[PDB]
């Protein structure tokens, strides 16, 4: 009876693993599972081009995973661990801004990013709530990152094996509970975008 | 600047209201917000064509809307209100089945659904969690509803005048805490699809 068994690819298995960790992040209330998913988001694309299984079904599945792990999960983790009337306001504006970001990503292509990508935007928020324990600072930073996600500031995507790797060991360090390296590297990636937008 | 303002439309505004509702359904943990979320999804697309402001961005955003409203929200709702190791395995399979069936819907342009639609599958699950206070029974149906989503059962989609109205009149009674008519219409839709498939 099942038909999509003929359209699933080996790369789609990894995206499914990415959705589990992103969903388990919500159910388990653990910031660590997002960092694992940020990696998963970085490899399932590499896998597809390495295994040759580039599918529009898997391309859609890639963004749906980003909706779960990088849109809903950072917003839920923001509110649940910082219960506030204002954090409620902030989580919605974030998770929406991420949803607008991915909707534009679907109508565009792999050329690059129009605004701060949602895996980076998610990493910024999640890492900030781990290090900064205050309702306001993370609620105000989520508004800032959400604006930078629906931004027009151009962002360069370069899936170098070494590039993906240097982000990976930074995220593996974050899986333990040492995300300061992931914080620095993405915030430097974010401030590299703003200067380039002003003038290359 | 924010150049999404030129591609944004009135049809996306209700789509955004749908994401807020399905999002608030997660954080505030009340099944009534999904019943209002099924109304938006059954309306925002109708709103688009009535004003002629359909769009791929809104088409993608409509899919992103159903990812959290009818995938992450019902899975989290099933778990958080029936916190079981047992219920965790079911919530994941329901979410991934919804994510898989949403990846298939995005790549197809048919006047129906190849599986049980994710707006109806979410109605069935949370409707059963509302009426049945049992960790186990809700969990097996979540698995069963999951398989129906990733099925080949051809389902009808005639978003006309009264079919939405009838479905959505019952969906308002679903909000107030009377989901029996919403479930009755939803469960009839489920079996009618499988009896139609059995007919073939
Ligand atoms: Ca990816
Ligand atoms: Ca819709
Ligand atoms: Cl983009
Ligand atoms: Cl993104
Ligand atoms: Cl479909
Ligand atoms: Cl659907």
């Amino acid at each position: 009876m099942f038909s999509i068994r003929k359209i699933i690819t080996i790369s789609d298995y990894v995206t499914m693993l990415n959705i589990i960790t992103g969903l388990l992040a919500i159910l388990l209330n653990s910031f660590s599972l997002i960092y694992l998913s940020i990696i998963f988001d970085s490899l399932d694309g590499y896998v597809a081009r390495k295994t040759g299984t580039v599918s529009d079904f898997g391309a859609e599945l890639d963004s749906i995973s980003d909706v779960v792990s990088f849109g809903v999960a950072p917003a839920y983790l923001l509110y649940n661990n910082f219960e506030s009337n204002l954090a409620l306001i902030s989580a919605i504006i974030f998770c929406l801004c991420g949803a607008l970001r991915l909707a534009r990503f679907g109508i565009l292509n792999v050329k690059g990013f129009i605004g701060l990508p949602i895996p980076a935007g998610a990493l910024l928020l999640v890492g900030f709530c781990q290090l900064i324990n205050s309702y306001l600072i993370n609620s105000i930073l989520a508004i800032l990152i959400g604006l930078l996600m629906i931004s027009d500031i151009k962002y360069p995507k370069y899936p170098n094996k070494i590039f993906i790797y240097i982000f990976a060991v930074s995220l593996c360090l974050a899986i333990v509970g040492i995300p300061h390296f992931a914080l620095m590297l993405c915030l430097i990636y974010a401030i590299y975008g703003i200067i380039k937008y002003i003038r290359g």
